[PDB]
């Protein structure tokens, strides 16, 4: 399981990225995967600039990595995201499904 999110790591996402990083794959790589700070950084920013407009904030990545990693939360499903973030389901989906 959790295969999904290391297919959208690798592909990117659109105006859902922030939310997918904080809810989703800083949380997966921290307490799921159990890799480290700077692991969990690097793949967070790479993951982040697939798109190439925008921007995104270290002390802001490296925030959420040490605060999910104290609360040890845990990646939203698919189902919560469907229920809560449809916007953020519809980038996650098109990216499994069009692979």
């Amino acid at each position: 399981d959790y295969s999904w999110i290391e297919k959208v790591l690798e592909m990117g996402l659109q105006d859902s990225r922030k939310r997918f990083i904080l809810y989703v794959a800083s949380r997966y790589l921290v307490n799921v995967k159990g890799v480290n700070e700077d692991e969990a950084l690097q793949t967070l920013k790479e993951f982040y600039y697939k798109l190439q407009s925008g921007k995104v904030y270290e002390s802001w990545l490296k925030s959420v990595i040490n605060g999910v990693k104290k609360k040890g939360l845990l990646p939203w499903s698919l189902k919560r995201i469907e229920e809560r973030d449809k916007e953020m389901y519809n980038e996650i989906i098109r990216v499994l499904k069009n692979s």
